[PDB]
């Protein structure tokens, strides 16, 4: 079997699970959580054209450097796919997310030179930006109207095979950390799929867990919840424990295992193996530091790292109890007492607390304000932190999902996005100015603050909530 544990249960569903996996199939294609059979097609259009260009590209670079043309026929080149489309769950709007790699004799440079220079002068390419100094360097644009991120990776071999298959550790051998780190993505996934017994009962449970996820108010990385990559590890282990089961049952079951699940314990999905190479590799045995992550979720490709380190106290407690009223809705369907559509009904966040704190973030132009949103939404954490060290606070909810907020200037257009925050209770002035300072003082000290760009919070019970947004 797969995983590091025996499976519950190795049952096949009965033809009473398989019209209710049809009828989850039918609730969810209102939502567009499959895209059109068309569009499909377009993106796979796209890639062929993009490959193709990296193969010209290196056959240019091979070239140039006098390389025997014996070599020369045979360099190769290709571009792998990664991340929520290759895992065939991207919604409409996704980008794709692409590695090219490359033969050695290939620099990062060239990557940012030649084949930048090759990508601007196609008809179907737009909005062509580079992003060279990055964590993971990475050229971003929109190609017929689908925006790619392409990362890059000069492997250690002359040519590169068509069969070449990225999960092999000894790839790794000696390589920039650049080119380590544009690597992980296509192998994490790759391991994923390799990991669980059925890709395609896999890939509809996916489809209705990310949609759950999201429609609850708990689907985001950044916050502190769960993004794309750790909700599809813990669909994997569900699957891994259920082989012969399908999607209806999945479901179900997804919620069964994590509501009663007993973190910190870790979710793995293969047992890891100890390789030579110093690179971070999550391990509370041989690192403290790892001991105090509350909710582990650990990518299987080598270096295996905690998916969900941004988890707290707060983020973990409201996940957990989203998992029961899960399992609890789960439970009435398997019944017939309740349909699909129940499990997918997006409650009203604005209600479901007394108290609540109001961020607003504001700039002179829209292009500021995106600028300026992005910077405050990775600060957010740092209140959240703060107001669990308040000994009258249970737990801060950060509601993911920003949005327009109501004008102030009638007289001047204004470019103004708010968030939600719900509290709960075991004056919140100065937790609130003091995270209000903190975010000005680091944002100045980063060169990353334009005149103008302001945020400010306030604390209001839920009634007041209503004279705050449209
Ligand atoms: N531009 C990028 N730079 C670095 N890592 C990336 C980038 N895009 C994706 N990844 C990595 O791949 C992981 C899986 O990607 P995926 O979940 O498909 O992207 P996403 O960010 O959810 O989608 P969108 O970019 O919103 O369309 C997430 C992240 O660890
Ligand atoms: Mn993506
Ligand atoms: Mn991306």
């Amino acid at each position: 079997h797969y995983g590091i544990t025996s499976p519950i249960s190795l049952a096949a569903p009965k033809e009473t699970d398989c019209l209710l996996t049809q009828k989850l199939v039918e609730t969810l294609k209102p939502f567009g959580v499959f895209e059109e059979e068309e569009e499909l097609q377009r993106r796979i259009l796209i890639l062929g054209k993009l490959n193709n260009l990296v193969k010209e590209w290196i056959r240019e670079i091979s070239e140039s450097k006098n390389l025997p043309q014996s070599v020369i026929e045979n360099v190769g080149g290709k571009i792998f796919t990664f991340g929520s489309y290759r895992l065939g769950v991207h919604t409409k709007g996704a980008d794709i997310d692409a590695l090219c790699v490359a033969p050695r004799h290939v620099d990062r440079s060239d990557f940012f030179t030649s084949f930048y220079d090759k990508l601007k002068l196609q008809e179907e390419v737009k909005d062509l930006r580079a992003v060279e100094e990055a964590f993971v360097p990475v050229i971003k644009l929109c190609f017929d109207g689908i925006e790619i991120d392409i990362l890059f990776a000069r492997l250690a071999l002359q040519t590169i095979p068509e069969d070449l298959d990225l999960r092999d550790d000894s790839l790794l051998k000696n390589l920039d950390i650049r080119c380590i780190r544009s690597l992980n993505g296509c192998r994490v996934t790759d391991e994923i799929l390799h990991l669980v017994p059925n890709i395609d009962n896999f890939r509809l449970t996916l489809r209705a867990i990310k949609l759950w996820a999201k429609r609850h108010n708990i689907y985001s990385n950044i916050l502190g919840f769960l993004g794309g990559v750790s909700w599809a590890m813990l669909v994997a282990r569900t699957c891994q424990l259920y082989p012969n089961a399908i999607a209806s049952t999945l479901v179900h079951k997804f919620f069964l295992v994590f509501s009663k699940w007993e973190w910190p314990n870790p979710v793995l999905l293969k047992q890891p193996e100890e390789c030579n190479l110093n690179l971070p590799v999550w391990d509370p045995r041989v690192n403290p530091s790892d001991r105090y992550h509350l909710m582990p979720i650990i990518t299987p490709a080598y270096p295996q790292q905690n998916s969900t380190y941004n988890v707290s106290v707060s983020t973990r407690m409201v996940m957990v109890e989203e998992f029961k009223q899960g399992l609890a809705i789960t439970d009435e369907i398997l019944l017939s007492k309740a349909e699909w559509s129940k499990l997918f009904e997006a409650p009203n966040f604005f209600q479901k607390y007394k108290h609540y704190i109001v961020l607003l973030a504001s700039a002179p132009t829209e292009k500021q304000r995106l600028e300026w949103v992005g910077l405050v939404e990775s600060k957010i954490r740092i209140l959240v932190g703060s107001l669990e060290k308040n000994e009258f606070i249970t737990l801060a909810h950060v509601n993911p999902q920003s949005f327009p907020a109501p004008k102030e200037n009638p007289d001047k257009e204004e470019f103004r996005t708010m968030w939600v925050i719900g509290l709960v209770f075991k004056d919140l002035t100065y937790d609130i100015q003091s995270f209000t300072d903190t975010v000005y003082r680091q944002a100045i000290n980063s060169k990353m603050f334009e005149v103008d760009m302001k945020i400010a919070a306030m604390h209001v019970k839920r009634k007041q909530l209503h004279q705050l947004l449209p």
